[PDB]
């Protein structure tokens, strides 16, 4: 089997890309957060906090005649960026773009943190990780993938987000029609959960190529590029009047500027990611000052290829028993 599903991204910013996803019976259509960098499906519901809802569409699994209470199992769980939510867990069918899987583990949000509550065109996270990272307790569950992945005509899911663009996520193949060239794979470690790789450089703009190798994971569910410091230093030294602000959180540029490319390495082959994928608009409503695209990773503990990243390739999250992960021009 196959599944194919269109993503777009939810503002002018491309701060994340919403996925519609059918849950239960009759269908119930929410638009889930694809994150590859997390391993729980997990959607606002019936069961949420009233006063933590503004505007999602909700799970409700009592209309569902599917839905089975999976009894005695809550989940838990914090992301980077500081945001929560938790709460219990039913079994239900769940189809992405044609592909459907019974007896998904569907968690239902009881709680959420603010973060959540103020957007409300995300619905919830489907996880895209390794499912060893699940926080069900206390049956750890899978992900919708790795349900998925016997059935799949390959045991693969690509991810080929738009810059300002829709764009889509295929489950069980490979289109040839959607990059250029041709792909590279390069070696996975799933030891941490993720779907964690070394890149063998970066170039700034038309800058010659610097081989290092800088270990970071794939992640759909982050907005930007967070890289070590050294890098990032470097690239917006070549942005005039860019600079770290502490007080707004990262390094800022005169909204007037011109951003150069960055480059990053895939074995031999290289990325590009044009200079506008890096601009994230003003601080705020009406300022000249500029958020970028690409930040110090030093806080984080991990470096992360971000959607900033992601969407100027076509990507290819390999689950053979061997993951790999491949990377495409486009």
């Amino acid at each position: 089997s196959t599944g194919s599903a269109t993503t777009t991204p939810i503002d002018s910013l491309d701060d994340a890309y919403i996925t519609p996803v059918q849950i239960g019976t009759p269908a119930q259509t929410l638009n889930l957060d694809f994150d590859t960098g997390s391993s729980d499906l997990w959607v606002f519901s019936s069961e949420t906090t009233a006063s933590e809802v503004d505007g999602q569409t909700i799970y409700t699994p009592s209309k569902s005649t599917t839905a089975k209470l999976l009894s005695g199992a809550t989940w838990s769980i914090s992301y980077g960026d500081g945001s929560s939510s938790s709460g219990d867990v039913y079994t239900d069918t769940v189809s992405v773009g044609g592909l459907t899987v019974t007896g998904q583990a569907v968690e239902s949000a009881k709680k959420v943190s603010s973060s959540f509550t103020e957007d409300s065109t995300i619905d919830g996270l489907l996880g895209l990780a390794f499912s060893t990272l699940n926080t069900v307790s206390p049956t750890q569950q899978k992900t919708f993938f790795d349900n998925a992945k016997a059935s799949l005509d390959s045991p693969v899911f690509t991810a080929d987000l738009g810059y300002h663009a829709p764009g889509t996520y295929n489950f069980g193949f490979i289109d040839t029609t959607a990059y250029t060239g041709s792909i590279t794979y390069t070696a996975v470690s799933t030891k941490q959960g993720f779907w964690e790789w070394t890149s063998t450089g970066y170039a700034v703009g038309s800058g010659t190529f610097k081989s290092t190798s800088i270990d970071g994971i794939a992640d759909t569910g982050t907005t930007l590029l967070y890289l070590p410091a050294t890098v990032v230093s470097a690239y917006w030294a070549q942005v005039s009047g860019a600079k770290s602000s502490s007080s707004v959180g990262g390094y800022v540029f005169p909204c007037s500027a011109t951003l150069p490319s960055f480059t990053f390495g895939v074995g031999s082959a290289r990325i590009v990611i044009p200079g506008d994928y890096i601009d994230f608009g003003p601080i705020s409503t009406g300022s000249s000052s500029c958020f970028g695209g690409i930040q110090s990773s030093a806080g984080i503990g991990i470096n992360i290829f971000g959607d900033v990243a992601l969407k100027a390739a076509f990507v290819v999250f390999n689950g053979a028993t061997t993951p790999t992960l491949g990377f495409a021009s486009k």
